[PDB]
């Protein structure tokens, strides 16, 4: 019930709601959320390797906002030098939730946390011995892409009775979705465990191995898109990585009124892959590495009739890069590879250290927790090539205040207002933008909302304000950064679920559900796009449903929706022949999905089958900066199986 007792906007979605939908991935189940966008592949992140998504109208392209963690591990292979995830070393099938923190909470996490905070939370550790498996396979009916596409996760672990506990975790992709030239081969294995000597030390490690490549279908002009809307105009296109990740940490609670943690923490990442720019046909190797220690305490002490929590914590954080382009003519057939001409040779790193201090603070029905994030960084680059060496260092006060004050047994109010900032980046570094130079970017949220519950209505509602000084783009086309100025997000972000049975028994177990969420980001910056509209921001989006679960049986309907939005800060309604400008209409979608358990008991064996947009309602999506630019056709009708077993 943290979430309920979180002042400020949050949701987390339980691994037992994934399958709801026939979500094999991460996307889906984040664009059930108010609030949060996670368009279809697309541009760069035109596979199921990378992740794309944004909260309330922030750019979501390759998430790069927010602060996306793992069980409180960075995800990003450049978590202040290149947020951007055109990698993403994490998988839907090996998480119990996903946690997302909107607002409320940009002390103890940073630094992009403007965008709210992303935590997927790992499978836990069977308690004593378990096994569980699972599948999906989708197929696309009225696509030319005959390849199906399937989905895998395995969980087996247990914990032996002198405390130690150890869970395999593996998630595995393979084949292509609606669009042809989409292969995907996906590997993630991780290692998990847990050493409880007894009741006040205890040990947790993680060791991950991700390994994926995927073909990236690419946009189409509109003459191509007429044509057949599932090809492929982008053959040499194609993305891989690997990534390698160890985390050890420490935990010591003497009582119930002190702990301490510390947590460690290194990743090695590679991504690259080929992909044709203009007439050349290039391939850019990137190599990461991440080492961050991190201890943080926290004290439960009473003054008089308030209980303080005060919560102290630091945190260092090293990033170093190394990225090359190596490149051949697209006219000739060659594709690139070592020992071929190469255009870029730099190395990046940043070296972070965050302090944060809060306080939550219980009088009354009031819960205070004003807190303090406060960090000094420094990152270069050095351009091997130019032979060009530059440094930029800065700091990142960031206050914070929230208040939650309980209306009832189960109602509360809440406030807040966070402080958050986006490093200067490492592909700016250079600074070529109209406006002068490059970031940082600052930016101040403010909330207000109410959340309820009480078993048979469960609802929440709440008001948003988000000021930016800045907000830079990327075009890869011309490797130049698209500047915009500041933005500002409004909105209102609400949701309600209810057993209408308690109105009839008619209707027992019958439960229907909406989400919403009314969001208006707009550009401040004085210019010729000021007053204009963020691109890619649907001021409406939402879903609907109703589940329907008698016996051992359970029935899903559910609808998306979503209006139009824009492709660039023009806000150009009329499209381009080449498809990547222009208006994007809105659209709704229906699916159902039908389940039966047998025997809860013996195997816990799940079966289902289900539908993806019914109605084969028509839509799609532009990539407007990327050098794969162009129309996305949308998931058109598609047909799935699920299975589940658990030992
Ligand atoms: C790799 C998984 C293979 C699954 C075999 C099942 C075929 C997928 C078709 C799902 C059937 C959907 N439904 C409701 C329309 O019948
Ligand atoms: C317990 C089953 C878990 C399967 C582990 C799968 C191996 C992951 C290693 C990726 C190697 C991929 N490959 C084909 C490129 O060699
Ligand atoms: C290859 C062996 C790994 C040795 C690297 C040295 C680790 C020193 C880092 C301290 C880790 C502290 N802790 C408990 C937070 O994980
Ligand atoms: C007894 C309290 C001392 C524990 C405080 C935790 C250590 C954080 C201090 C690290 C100082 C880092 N550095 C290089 C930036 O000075
Ligand atoms: C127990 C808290 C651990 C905090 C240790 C603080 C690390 C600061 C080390 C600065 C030296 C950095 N380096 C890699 C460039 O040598
Ligand atoms: C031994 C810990 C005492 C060090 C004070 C660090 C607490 C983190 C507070 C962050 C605010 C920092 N400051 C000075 C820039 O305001
Ligand atoms: C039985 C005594 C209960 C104590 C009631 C004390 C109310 C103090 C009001 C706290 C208001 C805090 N603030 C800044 C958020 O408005
Ligand atoms: C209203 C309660 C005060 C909360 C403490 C947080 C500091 C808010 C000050 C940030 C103002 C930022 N700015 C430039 C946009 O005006
Ligand atoms: C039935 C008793 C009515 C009690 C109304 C008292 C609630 C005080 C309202 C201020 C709470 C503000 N907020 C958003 C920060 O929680
Ligand atoms: C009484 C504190 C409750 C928080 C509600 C305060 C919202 C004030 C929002 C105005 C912020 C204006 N701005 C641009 C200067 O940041
Ligand atoms: C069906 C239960 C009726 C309970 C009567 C209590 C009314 C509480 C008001 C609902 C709160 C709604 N919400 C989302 C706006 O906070
Ligand atoms: C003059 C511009 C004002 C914009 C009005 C947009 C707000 C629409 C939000 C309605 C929320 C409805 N509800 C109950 C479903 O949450
Ligand atoms: C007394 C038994 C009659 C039950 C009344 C059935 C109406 C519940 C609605 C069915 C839900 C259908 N579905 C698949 C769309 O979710
Ligand atoms: C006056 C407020 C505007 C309300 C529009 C509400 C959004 C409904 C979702 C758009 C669905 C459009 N359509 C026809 C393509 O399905
Ligand atoms: C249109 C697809 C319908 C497939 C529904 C798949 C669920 C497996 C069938 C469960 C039958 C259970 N049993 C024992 C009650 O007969
Ligand atoms: C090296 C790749 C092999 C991956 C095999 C992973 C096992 C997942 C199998 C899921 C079994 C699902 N179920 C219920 C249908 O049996
Ligand atoms: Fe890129
Ligand atoms: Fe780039």
């Amino acid at each position: 019930n943290d979430v309920f007792e979180h002042a400020g906007a949050r949701d987390v979605i339980r691994r037992e709601d994934f399958a709801k939908t026939g979500a094999t991935t991460m996307r889906e189940v984040l664009n059930r959320i108010p609030g949060v966008s996670a368009p279809e592949n697309n541009g760069t992140g035109s596979h199921d390797l990378a992740m794309n998504f944004g909260i309330r109208g922030l750019n979501p392209r390759l998430a790069s906002r927010s602060t996306v963690l793992m069980d409180g591990i960075p995800v990003p292979f450049a978590p202040y030098g290149q947020p951007q995830l055109s990698l993403a070393p994490v998988s839907l099938g090996n998480m119990d939730a996903i946690d997302v923190v909107r607002g409320g909470g940009a002390v103890r996490y940073g630094p992009q946390s403007v965008g709210g905070v992303v935590n997927f939370v790992t499978r836990a550790i069977p308690q004593d011995f378990g096994i569980e498996a699972g599948v999906e396979g989708q197929l696309s009916p009225t696509s030319s892409q005959n390849n199906p596409k399937e989905t895998h996760n395995l969980m087996v672990g247990g914990t032996a009775d002198n405390g130690f506990g150890t869970a395999l975790l593996y998630s595995g992709t393979r084949g292509s979705d609606w669009r042809e030239h989409s292969a995907t081969r996906i590997d993630d294995l991780m290692l998990k465990s847990k050493y409880a000597p007894d009741e006040v030390h205890t040990f947790n490690s993680l060791l991950q191995y991700y390994d994926g490549e995927a073909d990236m279908p690419g946009g189409l002009s509109r003459a191509d898109y007429d044509a057949d809307r599932w090809q492929s105009t982008r053959p040499y296109d194609r993305f891989w990585g690997r990534r390698k990740l160890a985390s050890l940490g420490y935990q010591f609670q003497p009582d119930s009124q002190h702990k301490f943690n510390i947590q460690g923490f290194y990743t090695q990442t590679l991504r690259s892959g080929y992909l044709e720019q203009g007439k050349r046909i290039t391939l850019s190797p990137r190599n990461y590495w991440v080492r961050g220690i991190e201890p943080r305490y926290s004290q439960i002490f009473m003054i008089g009739p308030s209980a303080h929590e005060v919560g102290v914590g630091y945190r260092y954080l090293n990033e170093s890069t190394h990225e090359m382009r190596y490149y051949t003519a697209t006219s000739s057939g060659q594709l690139p590879s070592g020992s071929s001409p190469y255009d870029r040779d730099t190395r990046s790193g940043t070296e972070a250290h965050a302090w944060y201090l809060d306080d939550k603070i219980d009088i009354g029905n009031w819960t205070i927790t004003p807190g303090m994030r406060f960090e000094h960084i420094e990152s270069y680059q050095n351009n091997a090539i130019t032979g060009t060496h530059e440094e930029v260092s800065y700091n990142a006060p960031l206050p914070a205040l929230n208040v939650l004050y309980h209306l009832t047994d189960s109602w509360n109010l809440y406030a807040n207002t966070e402080g958050s900032f986006g490093t200067v980046q490492y592909s700016q570094i250079g600074k070529a933008v109209q406006s002068g130079n490059v970031e940082p970017e600052k930016a101040r949220t403010w909330e207000l909302g109410t959340r309820y519950d009480d078993g048979a209505l469960t609802a929440e509602m709440g008001l948003f304000l988000i000021n930016f000084n800045n907000q830079y783009d990327s075009n890869q086309t011309n490797d130049t950064v698209t500047a915009r100025g500041k933005t500002r997000h409004t909105g209102l972000e609400t949701q309600a679920r209810y057993d209408l049975g308690t109105l009839t028994p008619t209707l027992d177990n019958v439960s229907i559900y909406a989400s919403y969420a009314y969001v208006n980001a707009e550009i401040r910056e004085k210019g010729d796009t000021y007053g204009n509209l963020v691109p890619f921001s649907p001021k409406h989006k939402g879903t609907l449903g109703v589940d329907y679960k008698p016996g051992n049986w359970t029935f899903n309907l559910n609808s998306d929706f979503q209006s139009s939005q824009f492709a660039d800060n023009a806000n150009t309604v009329k499209e381009s022949a080449d498809g990547s400008t222009g208006r994007i209409p809105g659209f709704m979608l229906w699916g159902a999905r039908v389940a039966y358990d047998f025997g809860p008991q013996m195997a816990d064996l799940n079966l289902a089958f289900g539908v993806k947009n019914i109605f084969d309602q028509d839509y799609f999506i532009r990539s407007y900066d990327d050098n794969n630019k162009g129309i996305y056709a949308g998931q058109p009708r598609t047909l799935y199986m699920q299975g589940s077993l658990k030992f």
